């Protein structure tokens, strides 16, 4: 139970937030449009990147002596044209997701020959 | 309400999958590891590389929807040291998505000042 | 009975709007400051530039409103030196505006000998 | 409560005005007549301009000496394909400038966020 | 009693605002972030800077009354580690700048040998 | 409470003290004195710059537990023209400094449409 407040930054596009207890845990919203046209016709192209990281600690059996820490992180990318529906590649996205997130560390595949979305 | 079924691919720790009534929206599961040498110390770096694809019809004149197919597609990335915990990072992510995730297709970007989590 | 909402661009001293239910209509406001000398003498000079456009689907043979598309606009300029007073300037330019306007699109140029203003 | 009658031209797509009080205040309208042609098919485009400028004296400190003088202008210009419909792009331009014509002369940029088109 | 309205600016590090009555007198606030990397740990170091001005013209007797333009300023800057405890140093610096204050403008300056704080 | 005790410096035109309880404490004051000429008048420009610093030490866990020491400072600038009138800079500043200082060791900064001034 926190909150990230926004960080100074210095980009306009890219909104940058810390979380409150830790202001090393970190997140990151950025949102680029593009411009795709054919012949006359012109779309906009919505990509939406989140990034959350947080430092973590090289050495598990160390006597955690500041050891040189690797960064640990999630990162989300969105895109597709202006007004298109995302609910049907996120359910996807969300479900195949949950399969992962329990072995996000332990370099352990299983062989899933179907996925279900619900 | 559907399921994603593993496509006839060659598995090259790579799965792929169609959705079995639309076979244009796919999704895509690997899993590598890495290994990061700092000095004496080596860590396996675990990387999660999910994406969840389908194509969009341009908005077009036509009244039958027929025009020039763009790829929209939701992604997921997640790179991490072996055995470390994820577990606030995602929550970080999930609740910006969470945000996010109506504006998606909206190419006007809400300024928000804090992330609430947990 | 709608609103122009800033786009997620990056601010330039330029401000760059879009219709918020057509998001094809579009704005810009920019000011710029200049400075002019003549001998020992430098003053300042305001210049604001407006632009309001949309696409246009050419007049096309279909049924279906389906054509090239070319963009029609309405842009107002204004540069003045600093304090000036425009008052009687913008008077003037509101009246002919408001004899041309209807005209805008007619291709024919009506020859009218005065301008009544306020 | 003045009126701007036509000046002596050199050119005849331009309507040349001056203010009768003031013959130093002018103002001008042109419209010219473009084609832009796809494959067989070509289209007019109407293009208006109007300009409203007075001189200025540039020495507000100055005795008023006969100071060197810039011109100050109030500028409109028109694009459209023939028939088209100006007038949800002119309510919006002038929606827009309304928000400038106070500060035309004041080098301030108001940040605005959102602009309400009546 | 007034509102300094922000002002439309490219960078998003910096906000600008100028005082709603005379929108010459202007006002500035930023904040940046300097990494300092001692060893393997990293600590974030915080800078702030807020500069208020206004133009005060200074009149010197001339056959053309008009003479030139200087800015007048007070500024405040601001650099600490992250989590550090400013409190006392503010006290301080309020105390000094009481003393001074009065005499901003005034040339003279008296030796001091003590500064009592709060 | 306590007594900043005047340092013995070497320059007379700057004023150094330390805090009698931490002599690490310290604060400088001086005021300079700059000559602008235009034309056959010239005319005196008043600089204030005050200082009040002390040092932080960064806690960096380590096999010997020493981390290195950065000062964190307030600092106030000031400069006009002399018999200039400061006192709407100065309240302007001050508010501005009122919104920050609770967040000057923070990190976090909120997009701030305006300030209220007393």
């Amino acid at each position: 139970a926190y909150k990230l407040i926004k960080m100074a930054g210095g980009n306009s596009a890219i909104q940058t937030y810390a979380r409150e207890d830790k202001t090393t845990q970190t997140l990151s919203t950025q949102k680029t449009i593009s411009v795709l046209r054919n012949g006359s016709t012109s779309t906009r192209i919505i990509k939406v990147h989140i990034n959350s990281t947080a430092p973590v600690t090289i050495n598990t059996c160390d006597p955690t002596k500041c050891g040189p820490t690797v960064p640990m992180g999630v990162s989300f990318k969105s895109s597709m044209p202006e007004d298109a529906d995302p609910a049907e590649v996120l359910k996807a996205a969300k479900a195949a997701l949950a399969l992962f997130e329990a072995n996000l560390n332990s370099a352990f595949n299983k062989n899933v020959d179907e996925i279900s979305v619900a």
